[PDB]
């Protein structure tokens, strides 16, 4: 699925217009991105948590340190996917 | 930041009332969960991809079956935003 498919599902679920649904989807992921870029934790009860984690440089090949925007799924999501 | 903060961002960014914004945010994450539960990837350009990955099977000898788990792979825009 893609963003436009998500938008269509949101519209169908809420009966909001596709136009409002699209603005809402874009605002959600813009907001998560911005909070992560500010180095905040994003906790979404019933879904999971986004947080930037540091990955150390590794060592012929050398990988530099990185800041990885990472996701930890909640139990509700892990359960649904596994079943 | 948490779900309530995202809802505030949605209402601020969109035409939507606070109650409609909350419905919209919940519908977004319910939709993502519904796709992953079905085993379908969710690709969001300019944010990242939600995927379903294998958990390794492991080891009277006994085998714990391989499982499916949710995963997130940040996109280039998000990674650059964080770094």
């Amino acid at each position: 699925a893609n963003k436009q498919d998500l938008i269509a599902k949101v519209a169908e679920a809420t009966e909001l217009t596709k136009k409002d649904s699209a603005a809402a989807v874009d605002a959600v992921f813009s907001a998560v991105s911005s909070y992560l870029a500010k180095g905040e934790k994003v906790q979404l009860i019933g879904f999971g948590n986004f947080e930037v984690r540091e990955r150390a440089a590794r060592k012929e090949i050398k990988i530099k340190a990185s800041k990885v925007p990472a996701f930890k799924a909640g139990k509700a999501l892990k359960d649904a996917v596994k079943h």
